[PDB]
């Protein structure tokens, strides 16, 4: 199927034995799930987000089922608020990002100019925000937190910004603050144009 990204892309998954909802997140290197029961050996790992770090399971050679479609690899297993699927697993069941086309063997980076400067960020269909390390850009902003994985982030956040992305021009809201990377997210996604496809 063909998903969009007016809302979060959710899917069903199987894993050991048991059903959950998780989220289809290009933004991610890795897959996490919520504490739950799996069998098995695994090896303690910490992992980053926004917000900090935090201390999972990693289990290898994992059965899961995504949406119907099944592979076989690491999943991490630990403190996150929300299921999600990373590229790891979204290259198996052939997950493309399309608004050209782009696969997930590697980080989904674009090109923004933003307040007349140049910059990569990573397309991010986990995310709900588009959030920025920090950085100059003119006018009135106002204070907002914001979580991710690992904690929470405050952020400034700029409204009825315009921002242009691989060449398409949108407008909307930016947060700035203490990012690791420059994470452009479905409030502008949606308005390129962006599509999964697996
Ligand atoms: C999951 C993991 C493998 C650790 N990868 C990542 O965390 C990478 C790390 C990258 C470098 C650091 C900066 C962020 C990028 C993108 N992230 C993926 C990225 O998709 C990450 C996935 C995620 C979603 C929900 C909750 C936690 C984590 N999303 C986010 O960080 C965005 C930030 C935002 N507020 O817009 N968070 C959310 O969209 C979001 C939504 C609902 C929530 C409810 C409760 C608590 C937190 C919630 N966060």
């Amino acid at each position: 199927p063909q998903v969009t990204l007016w809302q979060r892309p959710l899917v069903t998954i199987k894993i050991g034995g048991q059903l959950k909802e998780a989220l289809l997140d290009t933004g991610a290197d890795n897959t996490v799930l919520e504490e739950m029961s799996l069998p098995g050996r695994w090896k303690p790992k910490m992992i980053g987000g926004i917000g900090g770090f935090i201390k999972v399971r990693q289990y290898d050679q994992i059965l899961i089922e995504i949406c119907g479609h099944k592979a076989i690899g690491t999943v991490l297993v630990g403190p996150t608020p929300v299921n999600i699927i990373g590229r790891n697993l979204l290259t198996q069941i052939g997950m493309t990002l399309n608004f050209p086309q782009v696969t997930l063997w590697q980080r989904p980076l674009v090109t923004i100019k933003i307040g007349g400067q140049l910059k990569e960020a990573l397309l991010d269909t986990g995310a709900d925000n588009t959030v920025l390390e920090e950085m100059s850009l003119p006018g009135r902003w106002k204070p907002k937190m914001i979580g991710g994985i690992g904690g929470f982030i405050k952020v400034r956040q700029y409204d009825q910004i315009l921002i242009e992305i691989c060449g398409h021009k949108a407008i909307g809201t930016v947060l700035v603050g203490p990012t690791p990377v420059n994470i452009i997210g479905r409030n502008l996604l949606t308005q390129i144009g962006a599509t999964l496809n697996f």
